């Protein structure tokens, strides 16, 4: 059956006010429609997470606190407290349980929630601009219907919130490749970053250099999602899409286009599981437009034009108007002994998991 995209005008309104990323929601959203592909998904207007929706992840005192601070824990500078947070917070929170609900009730296959991806939230802490881990919310309720989540992260940034929330457990494997340099956010997610106690090799970890481009990209994470297919048979797929990986954003730090995270989609695609599908960070704002729109028509097989249609933020995609991303000619720090010594490692780890 066809993909849920996740989408409502209040729901949307809401997102646009997150003062890291103004109206990203929109231009995402308005993008996706003037190429027409909501014409080709079913839309499914999200719930508002509850106070209990909210605490099957996080504590009791920091939603509270949460709450409060919201009406006037980690919430400096990367997290200030200001007003309406809270809303904000259970509204994503609650788009993505309502994916994970749409899953579980065999409505899709594949759902979208652009402006979900919060992973590095802790159960008792806001971090790294995330007040609630909307990927953790949504992994727990798959967690009803499907005996094995893989949660598979491809934002710039290590999936920390979300690996630490399973890192104890072999019911949940999460796989992060970012980038991992010595005073780079969050600063965890060594491939010797395995998971602990029962669920010691139940994460993988990819550190990366800067500069790194679609074809070397691709040729690790489809090494590494093979190898974890293999050895883990995942039942169900929450993947993080967060297209801070791409030229000409602000992190300028790899130099990815959308074409080469599509190819790492499709193959995920191609075990036709169960797919919660979330953004995350993307800076550059009409890139970031530019790429999700691009991973939409790869969901729905659709080949896109590569004229920017007219609409309402046209004027963001001068002066050339097209939707493909040219990468920089920054050097690319990725020696190949180095990944192949990281791919070998990884190869090891994985032997343990035995299902
Ligand atoms: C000189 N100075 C005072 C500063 C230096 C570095 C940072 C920083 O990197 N902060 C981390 C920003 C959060 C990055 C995570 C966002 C994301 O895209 N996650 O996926 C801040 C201030
Ligand atoms: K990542
Ligand atoms: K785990
Ligand atoms: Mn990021």
């Amino acid at each position: 059956l066809v993909p849920v995209y996740i989408y409502s005008p209040e729901y949307v309104s809401m997102c646009d006010s997150l003062a890291k990323i103004p109206k990203r929601a929109s231009m995402v959203h308005s993008l996706i429609e003037a190429y027409a592909l909501h014409k080709q998904m079913r839309i499914v207007k999200p719930k508002v997470a509850s106070m209990e929706e909210m605490a099957t992840f996080h504590t009791d005192a920091y939603l509270q606190h949460l709450q409060k601070v919201s009406q006037e824990y980690g919430l400096g500078y990367l997290c200030p407290a200001t007003e309406g947070i809270f809303d904000y917070a259970a509204a994503i929170g609650g788009a993505t349980i309502t994916a994970a609900q749409c899953l579980i009730d065999g409505m899709c296959k594949v759902a979208i929630n652009w402006s979900g991806g919060w992973h590095h939230a802790k159960k008792d802490e806001a971090s790294g601009f995330c007040y609630l881990n909307d990927a953790v919310l949504g992994i727990l309720r798959l967690r009803r219907k499907f005996e094995r989540i893989l949660y598979v992260d491809l934002d710039l940034h290590h999936g920390d919130g979300v690996e630490d929330a399973f890192s104890f457990t072999s019911k949940v494997m999460t796989v992060s490749l970012h980038k991992f340099s010595p005073g780079f956010f969050p600063g965890t997610g060594d491939v010797s970053d395995v998971g602990l106690g029962k669920g010691r090799y139940y994460s993988v970890n990819v550190p990366i250099q800067d500069g790194i481009q679609d074809e070397k990209y691709y040729q690790i994470c489809e090494s590494v999602l093979k190898e974890v297919y293999q050895a883990f048979n995942p039942k169900a797929v929450v993947l993080q899409l967060g297209a801070d990986t791409i030229a000409g954003d602000p992190m300028c730090s790899f130099n990815m286009t959308p074409v080469g995270i599509g190819k790492c989609l499709k193959y995920i695609l191609q075990w036709q599981l169960a797919t919660l599908i979330l953004g995350g960070g993307g800076y550059n704002l009409a890139n970031t437009a530019r790429c999700w729109t691009y991973l939409t028509g790869v969901i729905l097989g659709k080949t896109l034009s590569s004229e920017i249609p007219d609409h309402e933020f046209f004027t963001a995609y001068g002066p050339d108007y097209v939707l493909e991303i040219t990468p920089s000619c920054r050097p690319d720090r990725n020696e190949p002994h180095r990944i192949q010594q990281i791919l070998n490692y990884i190869k090891g780890n994985l032997k343990h998991v035995v299902i």
